[PDB]
């Protein structure tokens, strides 16, 4: 196809939860659009200064009134969210995914994605990487690797609070598998009931380029396979190598495309 000059604004809002292929999707959107896509890894590796900004936004989010019409308080919150996303062409992952409805209002010309997978595979992946049970010995290893990356209690608070915001819960028993599974199913159901279907594409892991590129009116990138990164096995290796070498820069060359 012809090359056209794309606007550097949010063009794709992905509502999928962590551990549903968000990093591969992030990489895929950056291959298509040649501009950055938001993701929790953007915060971890490029923009830890954003942690407090996302925390402030979640803290004030209860004041949003779903538009239309637009209230004064909502505009103030939307302005901060637009500021956080300046320079990006898409959003994925926590902490953005719980804001998908508000992002749809801020960027009316953006298309919406929902990545989904088997709920038990999701939970298993979540427990290995993002939300290990309190008494899981592996939690201590993740925390040791987190410290190497400069991630402290404020990051943990953002993870918890942005998950609670996505699930619309005032509090959450993070150690209760049944609660998480029910929140997952309810979240994915609500996305599909909220987003007009002409504006939504549901992607399952393994769908690859074709449905995505058709939805976005772009050509399939020539000779580039659809990304497959961020398996829990690979994250486990990253945690162990962070613990072994005690720096990211000692090992980053060992983790292409993930970092
Ligand atoms: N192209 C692809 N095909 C199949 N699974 C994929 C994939 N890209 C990512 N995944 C899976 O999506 C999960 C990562 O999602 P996220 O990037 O949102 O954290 C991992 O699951 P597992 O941990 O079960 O391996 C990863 O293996
Ligand atoms: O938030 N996400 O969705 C998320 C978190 C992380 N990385 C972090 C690794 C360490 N954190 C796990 C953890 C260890 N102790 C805790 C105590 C309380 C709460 C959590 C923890 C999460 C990586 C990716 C993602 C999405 O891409």
């Amino acid at each position: 196809g012809a090359m056209i000059e794309s606007s550097t604004t949010i063009q794709v809002i992905s509502a999928g939860l962590p551990r549903t292929g968000t990093k591969s999707l992030k990489n895929a959107l950056e291959i298509i659009y040649h501009k950055p896509c938001y993701h929790m890894f953007e915060i971890i590796f490029n923009k830890q200064s954003d942690i407090i900004k996302w925390q402030n936004l979640i803290h004030d989010s209860h004041m949003i009134t779903t538009p239309p019409p637009l209230t004064t308080k909502t505009i103030a919150i939307y302005d901060k969210l637009k500021e956080l996303l300046d320079g990006y062409i898409a959003t994925t992952d926590l902490p953005t995914c719980g804001f998908y409805k508000d992002l749809m209002n801020i960027y009316p010309n953006a298309k919406v994605l929902l990545t989904i997978r088997d709920k038990y595979d999701w939970l298993h992946s979540l427990r290995k990487v993002v939300l290990p049970k309190s008494n899981d010995p592996w939690k201590l290893k993740i925390e040791e690797g987190d410290k190497v990356l400069g991630l402290n209690s404020d990051f943990y608070k953002l993870t918890e609070d942005s998950l609670k915001f996505a699930f619309q819960k005032d509090d959450l028993n993070f150690d209760d598998d049944q609660v998480l599974l029910e929140c997952y199913d309810e979240y994915n159901r609500l996305v599909q009931e909220t987003v007009p279907s002409d504006r939504l594409l549901v992607l399952r892991l393994g769908d690859g380029w074709e449905p995505l590129c058709k939805f976005l009116n772009v050509e399939i990138p020539n000779g580039i396979d659809y990304p497959c990164v961020n398996s829990h096995h690979q994250m486990t290796q990253l945690t162990e190598q962070l613990i072994k070498y005690k720096s990211l820069d000692a090992i980053i060359h060992m983790f292409p495309d993930l970092i």
